[PDB]
Formats: C-alpha cells, sequence, structure tokens
C-alpha cells in the first residue's frame, strides 16, 4: 500500500519532468547553440510587433538548427560551423531524440503567437506543410545518394528536390510572416532565393577546397555540379568518366587527393563548375 | 523553366512519395498484437466517435507508433524488429530517420482532418503536441542514463517517472484525443498510465525472460529489472555484484554466456526476476481489485 498510494500519485498527476532533466537532454542542441537578418529586413514589409517577430524567430531558429543536427547524422558530417558535430560528441541516439524534441518545442510555440482560430490553424498548416516539404527534399537528397546509381537525377528533379529540401524553411518563415501581418507573394521570391542559396552552398563546398575539406565529395552527396557532371558525360558519350565519378562519390573517401582529382574533372573534363557558377549568376540576375 | 518551377508548389510524384515511404512500408508488413488499434475499438464502446474520426485517430496513432519504432531501433542499435531485420540496418539509419520523421508530420496533418470546429481543433493539436514533447522527454532519459552509465543509477521511482513519458505517452495521446472528441457526456487516463506502466516493465521482464536474445543486456538498457538489481546491490552494500552488473551492461556484449551470467545473477542474487513478475502482479491488482478492459490487462499479468 505504501507503494500503492505512490502509484496512485503518479498515475493521477502530470508526467513528472525537472528543470535538470530538461538540462540533461538539451546538451546536443546547446552544443550546436555555441556555432535572423532576413527576418529582421523581410518585416520591413510585413510590420510585425516586436514580441510576435521574437517568436518568429525563435521558432526558425529551434527548426533550423534541429534540422541541422539531424542532417549532420544523415550525411556522416565530422564537421558544422567549425566545431565537431554533436553526434560525435553525445552519439547519435541522444542527438536524434533531443533535435526531434526541439521540432515539437518549436510548434509549441506557434500558439504563443494568436488564439484567433481562423489565423493559428493557419499558423499550423504552414509550419506542417514546409516541415513535410522539408523530409520529402531531404528523403530524396539522401535517397539518391545512399542508393547510387539507381537513379541518376536530371537537373530538372535536383531543383524540385531543393524546392522542397531548401525551399522549405524559407517559405516556412515568410509564410509565418506574411501570415501575420496585417498586408503579391513573396513565395515565388523566396523560392528563387533558396534555390540560389542551396546551388552555392554545393558550389563552395568544392571550390574553397580547389583553391585552399570537399566534405560533400566524402558523402557521395549529387549536389549541383555532379548532377551537371553526371548528365553531360552520360549525354557526351564519356563512359570512363561518368563511371569514374560514381566510383568516387561511392568510395565515400577523406583522401584529399582523391577529392582534389574529381574538382579538376569537373573543372576541365566537364565544365561543371563554370556551368555552376554561370547559372548562379544568371538565376541572381533574375532579381537584378 | 524558373520561373514555372519558383511559381508552382515544389513537385512531388506519387513516385517520389513511394520511394520516401520503404522504411516505413517495411516495418508496416511485420504486424504486432494491434494492442493500441484493438484498445482503440474497446473504449470507442463508451467514446462513441463517428466511425471517420475512429479512423483518423487509429491511423495517426499507427503512424507514430511505427515511426516511433523506426527510431527507437536505430538509438538503439536493434538488428530485430517483430522477428525481421530493422529497416535501418536495410536502407541505412539516414534514410530511416528522415522517413520516421516525415511520417510524424504527416501524422501531424491527419489531426486536421479531424475537425472543423476551430475551438476543438486547438486542444487536439494541443494533445499530440504534448504528448508527442512527453514521449521524447522519457526516450531521451531512458537514453541518458544508458549512455551516460555508470553516472546516473536511476531509482525506481525514476524510472516510473520515465516511462510515464516514453510509454504512457502514445497511450495518453490516444485516449485524449478520444475524450476530447466523444459526444458522449470521470477520465481514463489514470487508467491509461497504469496499463502503460504495465505495458513497460512487461515488455522489460519478457526480453529477458523468454531467453533465460535478451537484446537489452547487449544495449546496456536501464530495464525494470535491471533497475531493481543495482538499487539492490546498491543498498545492501554488495559492491562487487553491483560493479559486476554495471561491467556486463558496459560491455555491450552480444555473448550469449555472458547475457546468461548477467540474468542468473538477477535471477539468483538480487532475484530481480521474481521482484519484476510480483511488482507487475500487484499493478494488475490493483485494477482487477478496484469490463472488457479488466480482461486485457488480466491478459497481461
Ligand atoms: C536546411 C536543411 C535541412 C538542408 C540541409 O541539407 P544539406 O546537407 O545540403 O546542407 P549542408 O549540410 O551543406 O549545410
Ligand atoms: C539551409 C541550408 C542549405 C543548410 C544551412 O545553411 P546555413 O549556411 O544558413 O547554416 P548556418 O549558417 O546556420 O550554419
Ligand atoms: C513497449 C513499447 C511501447 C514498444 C513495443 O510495442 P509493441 O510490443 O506493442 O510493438 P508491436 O506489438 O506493434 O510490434
Ligand atoms: C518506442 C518508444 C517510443 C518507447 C519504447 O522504447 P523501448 O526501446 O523500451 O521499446 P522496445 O525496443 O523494447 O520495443
Ligand atoms: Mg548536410
Ligand atoms: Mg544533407
Ligand atoms: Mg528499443
Ligand atoms: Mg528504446
Amino acid at each position: 500500500n505504501k507503494m500503492e498510494a505512490k502509484i496512485d500519485e503518479l498515475i493521477n498527476n502530470d508526467p513528472v519532468w525537472s528543470s535538470q532533466n530538461e538540462s540533461l537532454i538539451s546538451k546536443p542542441y546547446n552544443h550546436i547553440l555555441l556555432k535572423l537578418n532576413l527576418i529582421v529586413q523581410i518585416n520591413r514589409v510585413m510590420n510585425l510587433p516586436k514580441d510576435q517577430l521574437a517568436i518568429v524567430s525563435q521558432i526558425v531558429e529551434l527548426l533550423h538548427n534541429s534540422s541541422l543536427l539531424i542532417d549532420d547524422i544523415e550525411d556522416n558530417a565530422p564537421l558544422r560551423r567549425g566545431q565537431t558535430t554533436s553526434h560525435l560528441i553525445f552519439g547519435v541516439p541522444s542527438t536524434i531524440n533531443t533535435a526531434n524534441y526541439m521540432y515539437f518545442r518549436a510548434m509549441q510555440l506557434v500558439s504563443q503567437l494568436t488564439t484567433k482560430e481562423p489565423l493559428y490553424h493557419n499558423l499550423i498548416t504552414i509550419f506542417n506543410e514546409e516541415l513535410i516539404n522539408l523530409h520529402r527534399g531531404q528523403g530524396l537528397d539522401i535517397y539518391w545518394r545512399d542508393f547510387l546509381p539507381e537513379i541518376i537525377p536530371t537537373q530538372e528533379m535536383y531543383l524540385n528536390m531543393v524546392m522542397n529540401k531548401t525551399g522549405g524553411l524559407f517559405r516556412l518563415t515568410l509564410r509565418l510572416m506574411e501570415a501575420l501581418s496585417p498586408s503579391h507573394s513573396l513565395v515565388p521570391f523566396i523560392n528563387l532565393l533558396g534555390i540560389i542559396y542551396q546551388i552555392r552552398d554545393d558550389y563552395l563546398n568544392l571550390k574553397d577546397f580547389q583553391m585552399s575539406f570537399a566534405e560533400d565529395i566524402t558523402e557521395g552527396k549529387l549536389s549541383f555540379p555532379i548532377v551537371h557532371a553526371l548528365n553531360f558525360t552520360k549525354t557526351k558519350g564519356q563512359t570512363e568518366q561518368h563511371n569514374e565519378i560514381l566510383r568516387i562519390l561511392l568510395l565515400r573517401t577523406s583522401d584529399k587527393d582523391i577529392k582534389l582529382k574529381l574538382i579538376q574533372i569537373l573543372e576541365f573534363d566537364t565544365n561543371s563548375l563554370a556551368y555552376t557558377k554561370n547559372f548562379i549568376n544568371q538565376l541572381v540576375n533574375m532579381i537584378k
């Protein structure tokens, strides 16, 4: 019965959770937090009050960091923002569970934005829609890469993947703000802006290496230049090169000279770097 | 072509949908006792939700539950789930995590298909949000104790709080969504919390008893019997046996004989197996000594 009492008390109450518990399981998240402007700027138009703007800000921050914690496990990444990734320190189990926990903490914050039911429902749909989009994008990035060469994407498939994957959070942010604003949409603009951002991330991962980690190569990522290279070689009948690009991706190698060979193939043999640099310029042009 | 791309919603073919769904379909094809699904139909005898809402609640629960197991198997380095290879060993940890997470959000999406009524809708989202937060808290504690061992040896009380969060979470999510949708005029949450607790201690018990592959040992999990053995040896200054329990859990061993040795210690030295069997019977007695529901539990004794 002394036991009966405690059980009775246990089951008749909300689950017990302390501030110490909160701290112990937030470790992976506090670590990446150790490593926006766009929102402040975009507000000039949206015109959201400050405390509301700060909530949008906390929300995208939780979602952005959480998704990187997961992405780094997915991409076997050793470094993020110059430091060791959380999963290498705290382990994959803790990191995944904490990142997932923060997605739900983020969701909780949405209700602090409003109570107006029409509005709230729309804010939730936005949150739910773009998170679904991010996972669809991520899922293809990962599938193409881990099942290569089962599927060789075309430039169009890559752009659609990116629209899902990178576009998700850019669209989530803008859409939360548009819907909260007293008042055409900026979604197509944010879309092009995310496509650019992603292709540039892809490009810079290789070019900063060619001039002075090229980790995407160790990941085996179907980046924008790799996708161009793989379709170019197939289209020009460069069988040997097409296969060698496939083989180096599949090695998941950290060897610097092997990574450099691939980058120089993209440089001189397929011209993918130039093509990618140009492509970025043209998209940036569509705004100029 | 750019214009048309950025002025449309992102593309998603049913073919893509099918690619991403594989890790999930993989676990879906290996059944279970459908325990939660069955519990739902029963309880609806008293909740009386219209059949369509009952289908949606069941689906949300099925998605949450199966995805949660896909992820738990990654967190637990599990080679088998429901007598079949785990999804992360086939499609890899990366796709498996992403797909499980994707399904959490597809379960969320189904919540707005439950109701138009914006007042009711707010509460359903809150229920969904709160129990997913609770599920992750219990799971984070279970993982923390295991991966930081021997930094913190949980007490029986801490274990029970961890279980109320971890296993009680989806049981409470199920019941609360239904009490909230019920057109019918106390609550079953306390009952569903006890069930959850029984259910988890029994899982921990069965993983060691059916052996005595006792994967919980390989995992190094702070299961109920193990929590009992460590707190016991600890209480009676049994330094050496306590340390040995700790050494075997820390080996993360797949050794049949070493696993056997630890089971032997819990059986013959701390007597944790019988302690757990008796603890489960007492929790069942609280219920059965307080109707389809009445059977269900007895079934768990
Ligand atoms: C914001 C999200 C979820 C996309 C991250 O994908 P990537 O793997 O392409 O991004 P990086 O690791 O290069 O930052
Ligand atoms: C959104 C993508 C593609 C990955 C993260 O990019 P960022 O370079 O913006 O990541 P942080 O600056 O926050 O490290
Ligand atoms: C103890 C928990 C919560 C995980 C296993 O649940 P089940 O044992 O009900 O799994 P399935 O029957 O669906 O395989
Ligand atoms: C899957 C969730 C959310 C709780 C059960 O985790 P456990 O690791 O204790 O369950 P089993 O693997 O024994 O099924
Ligand atoms: Mg990455
Ligand atoms: Mg990635
Ligand atoms: Mg497990
Ligand atoms: Mg587990």
